[PDB]
């Protein structure tokens, strides 16, 4: 019924009916027009001329290596090159936000409500015909068939790119902080209400939580010894709830921010490793001040990892996943001088995406064990046991699964992968062509454009009849990937600018924040402005052992 | 003991400890070095020499009628002139926020936690000698004192610019959707948690009361008719929670958005009005979309009410307030290449400087009535008994009390008055000299500089013996006013920003958000952009009377 159902606009341009069979383009400021603003402006098909196509761009930057070098070391070609990167890709992200999955149209519900995930695109109106708008049948495919037919693992797929279970565990730790959706309201919504990198997964989400984990005395978090290295206190002296198994003894159940961190011992590495770190800083600052109470050496400390994070995210996490041989850099100073909003929604859609189930390997390597998933999963012993410096060992040189060329979700979490199928159906998304489209990109003319092989791609075009019905996130583990990468082009091109804009939205990026008396002074700063993942190891896991994000990561010595 | 205390540095310089003794001055980006960023920058001391005082802008701004009908009608030149405006006011507002009551330092609590009002100036240490840091007595003057000898009214003392009971109403009214203290947890915490311009008085605070207001047919709010005319709903037919005393009939039970409302017949006023033309929009919308629903009519129309008060509380209010001769200008579009954050936290400073008591007259007159307070409190039968028409008619031609001045706080409210010295100190606020220079205004040398008289400035001498003690909120009232002005200096040099930022770092005017997709079509657009005081009363209040701020406008035929 609804007119816009069929997504008629193009480059941007917002649809609203104006009648019950007819629809009205608003083409501001997308550099096009027409009824359905896709007549370029003169300056518009200039641009168009001189832009080359992203996989143009991917391929610059992971090769000529050695002219790179040389870039990298010009520090005003360096910065002119990260700022071009931290703009261009922020230009794609709307902020303030606008639609959620309840109001396709902007609304002050919409935008006040911190409790729903932004959107990206607006969801398809309950009214249309089919659920991508007006293509493709009555229903979509089945989604256990999907699973089963083009992703689920016959044989684990490794990471070409060499990513270790220091990245993976990495990265479900540290997007769980912003990625808390609220089962008991829906799929579309958040437990995480600062919207970004604000560690409640390591400070808790709200007051209460936080002032049972803290220890109120030099800023630091509880904690306790365990055959001489730190570990987090037990929910039995904090009385803060953590998510276990009944059956789990007193002294393992580990209480930290995220309260499903006991899930896996992965996770409850970093939890651990953070906490240290933590009550590292905490020593360092009353070093610096002795004049200072507990409270403002707990703060700013949050502060300096906060920082950390973001500088190890950019700077090693993003940095490894990209690929590149340009050397990323964050520089709150490179925004300075730029048109940039200090503030962050996250968006249902970067949720979607970041579900990386093939990641996961078939079993967990540590020592000369092979655990598998149910010996794994709430075993806070096999952490106590072996110890960080164990973890570490063993983790780095654990290879995980390629996410992008399909068939590589493991069988344990079938389950998980259907949901966010199901789900992303519920929510009610437009098709993968659609969100292409909206982040820049060319849609895809067929099934084997989309895979790149044949087997795969007559199987989906099967179940889908129509590419241009082809749903967001299976298609993302389905992806071509680019040469020897651990994604498709979809992945990076819609993942980086919500990344991106998440790490450089937060109010200690900006300007008014990112100076030295903030972080208790020129020591503090250069916790943050000199912070990576080996110096966070070293500091806080016994030995200081080698890590990395790598396995082909050489050892010295 | 705080080294702190004394507040060392200038220039909006940040000031940390490094001992117990010792500090440090932060001052990076202020335009200035040195140990208390004193000493200028080659570029600032240029800056300094050509800036013109904020007497002689304001001269400029209120002479010249000749020459300002010229420039006012010059588009391109009006243009550059307010979009100077909003950049130089808006530049002396930090955002996003930093310190609040209880955080002299940043924070990631003083940023996130929305319950607080943020602060312009950071609280003075619990730990320093003086309540204004070193300088002036252990105990500040009796509060009840100062406000016997320079603020009590003797004689009304009515404002020279003429602003009328239609201003001192609106002031109350738009002022009060985000200045909601929450007294529960103390005078440096509000229950807006939109911190701006949401309608929250008018929509209600929650989603729940949104939804008891609403009829949920057309996208209106619930209403009834008496008389003709149209008036918010009973407590009884909303299950709304109302302040009102046990003796109040059932039918005068009315319920707004805001709790508070039923206090003052003259807020009530504008309660109905605005909800007269939320409906008004409702049906405006619905002719031009019969293909919309109940919820999307709704959101539209608050989204364009929005637009409406904000058009209004520029180029009506603002405009009046100011005295300008030049034509003030609510334009989104003058933002769009600058730097601007599309954000906004009210400043607890922002709340206690807009405490205009002295506004409030004697009695209010009403036909040739003269009712007193106790006779006007809760009184909505005076409301039904007149109409809105009557209010109307009365209410521009009666004028309100002179802000500025001193000795004009009516006697019937010298209770809250003093409530806003307590509250001021007990929030810890720096001395008045410590905001005019965190404003960019010379200090005061003495008492009589401030007042411009002399019995005043000798009562408050013996009362408070330095200038640098003088407080923020008594120095508002008795400072000496421009000529002929509402206002002394300080009021509207520390106001302008809080009030500008607040207007224009709304959502609905980002770029994303300011196109007439947004308000239902270039006719809903239409509607805001030729909103006006005038219009509003001429469009929902019975007969179209004439209406304006001042009282000296004639009214034609
Ligand atoms: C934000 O949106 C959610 C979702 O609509 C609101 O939660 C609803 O609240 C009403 C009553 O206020 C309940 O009857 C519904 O069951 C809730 N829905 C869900 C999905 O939980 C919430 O009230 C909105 N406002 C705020 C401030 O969060
Ligand atoms: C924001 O700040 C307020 C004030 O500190 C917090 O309210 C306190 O909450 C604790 C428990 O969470 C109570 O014991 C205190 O009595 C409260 N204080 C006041 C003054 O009300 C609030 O929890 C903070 N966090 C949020 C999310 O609002
Ligand atoms: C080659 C010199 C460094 C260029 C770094 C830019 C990397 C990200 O650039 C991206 O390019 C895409 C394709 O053009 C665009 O669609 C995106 O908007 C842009 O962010
Ligand atoms: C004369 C041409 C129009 C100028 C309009 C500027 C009005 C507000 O200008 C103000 O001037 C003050 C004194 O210089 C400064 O302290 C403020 O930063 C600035 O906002
Ligand atoms: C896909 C996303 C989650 C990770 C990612 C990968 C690459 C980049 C680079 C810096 C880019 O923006 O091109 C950023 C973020
Ligand atoms: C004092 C404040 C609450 C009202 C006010 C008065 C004047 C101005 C002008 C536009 C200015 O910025 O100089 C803005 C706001
Ligand atoms: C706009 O799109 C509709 C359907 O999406 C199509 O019928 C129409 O021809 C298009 N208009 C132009 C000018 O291309
Ligand atoms: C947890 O690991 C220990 C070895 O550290 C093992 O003995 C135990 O059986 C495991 N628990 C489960 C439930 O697999
Ligand atoms: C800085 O201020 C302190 C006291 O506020 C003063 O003693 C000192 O001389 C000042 N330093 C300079 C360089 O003016
Ligand atoms: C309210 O006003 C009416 C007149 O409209 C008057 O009769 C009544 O006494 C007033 N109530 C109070 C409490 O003053």
């Amino acid at each position: 019924a609804n007119p816009c159902c069929s997504n008629p606009c193009q480059n941007r341009g917002e649809c609203m009916s104006t009648g019950f069979d007819q629809y009205k383009c608003d083409c501001t400021r997308t550099g096009f027009y027409g009824e359905n603003c896709t007549t370029p402006e003169f300056l518009t098909r200039i641009k168009l001329l001189l832009k080359p196509t992203p996989n143009t761009v991917w391929y610059i930057l992971t090769h000529f290596k050695g002219v790179w070098n040389i870039v990298n070391n010009i520090p005003f070609l360096r910065s002119l090159i990260m700022k071009y990167v931290l703009t261009s890709r922020s230009y794609l992200i709307d902020s303030p936000p606008t639609y959620n999955v309840h109001y396709g149209y902007k609304s002050w519900e919409a935008f006040s409500n911190l409790s729903y995930y932004t959107r990206a695109l607006p969801p398809v109106a309950d009214d249309c015909p089919t659920p991508m708008g007006v293509k493709g049948n009555k229903e979509l495919p089945d989604s256990k068939e999907v699973l089963e037919k083009v992703l689920l693992r016959r044989e684990f797929i490794p990471d070409p790119q060499g990513s270790n279970m220091m990245f993976a565990f990495f990265a479900q730790h540290f997007t769980h902080q912003f990625f808390k959706t609220d089962h008991k309201r829906g799929p579309g919504f958040t437990r995480g209400l600062g919207h970004g990198v604000d560690l409640n997964h390591i400070y808790g989400e709200t007051l209460d939580r936080q002032h049972k984990l803290r220890l109120f005395k030099d800023g630091k978090l509880k904690y306790q010894v365990i055959g001489g290295e730190v570990y987090p206190p037990t929910v039995k002296d904090t009385q803060v709830e953590m998510i276990y198994p009944p059956h789990i003894p007193e002294n393992l159940q580990f209480a930290v921010g995220q309260e499903v961190f006991g899930l896996v011992p992965g996770l409850m590495m970093y939890a651990t490793i953070w906490l240290r770190e933590h009550n590292r800083v905490c020593d360092i600052l009353k070093q610096e001040h002795p004049e200072w109470g507990d409270e403002q050496l707990f703060q700013t400390s949050r502060l300096i990892l906060i920082g950390e994070t973001i500088k190890i995210v950019i700077e090693d996490y993003v940095q490894h996943l990209s690929g590149y041989h340009f050397k990323l850099k964050f520089d709150p100073e490179l925004l300075f001088n730029q048109q940039f909003q200090y503030q962050n929604r996250i968006a249902s859609e970067f949720n979607t995406l970041y579900h990386w189930h093939p990641l996961l390997p078939d079993t967990f390597n540590i020592e000369d064990q092979e655990y598998s998933f149910k010996q794994f999963l709430y075993n806070n012993s096999i952490l106590l046991e072996h110890g960080l410096t164990q973890f570490v060992e063993s983790f780095t040189r654990q290879i995980a699964g390629r996410v992008a060329g399909g068939r590589n979700v493991p069988i344990a979490v079938q389950a998980v992968a259907k949901a966010s199928i199901d789900q992303s159906r519920e929510m009610k998304y437009q098709s993968l062509n659609e969100y292409r489209k909206r982040f820049s990109l060319k849609p895809y003319t067929s099934f084997e454009e989309l895979t790149g092989e044949k087997e795969m791609a007559a199987e989906l075009k099967a179940l889908y009849s129509d590419i241009d019905v082809m749903e967001l996130y299976p298609a993302l583990l389905v992806e071509k990937p680019r040469p020897d990468a651990i994604f498709g082009e979809t992945m990076v091109e819609l993942g980086a600018p919500f990344s991106l804009k998440g790490l450089m939205g937060n109010p200690i990026c900006s300007p008014q924040y990112w100076k030295p008396s903030t972080f208790g002074g020129e020591v503090g700063f250069k916790i943050i402005n000199t912070a990576s993942i080996q110096s966070l190891i070293c500091n806080n896991v016994k030995g200081c052992p080698f890590t990395s994000f790598n396995v082909q990561d050489p050892q010295p010595t």
